[PDB]
């Protein structure tokens, strides 16, 4: 499969409630942010983090996100599940 493959096939799982935490997501983010490569701009990252809408919300357009930003972009997503969620990075089903 490619990274945007896998993404796609775990999406709904990775999406479910209680899956994620607000700060497993947000240090995702912050991966995803302050090294090389950049998949999301500062504004980017804000709007990802931000406390006001629902984290399933923000989290679905994450994945959207990344589906349509193509394959580096889901590779550099799973690397940084596996730095700040390994559990669910192990239990995967595109794994």
């Amino acid at each position: 499969q490619t990274y945007c493959d896998r993404l796609v096939q775990d999406t709904p799982m990775l999406t479910g409630h209680g899956r994620l935490s607000e700060q497993q997501v947000d240090r995702i983010i912050l991966q995803l942010n302050r090294y090389y490569p950049q998949i999301l701009t500062n504004k980017e990252a804000e709007k990802f983090r931000n406390p006001k809408a629902s984290l399933r919300v923000r989290l679905c357009d994450l994945m959207s996100h990344l589906q349509r930003s193509g394959e580096r972009d889901c590779q550099e997503f799973y690397r940084a599940l596996y730095i700040h969620a390994q559990p669910l990075h192990s239990r995967l089903p595109s794994r």
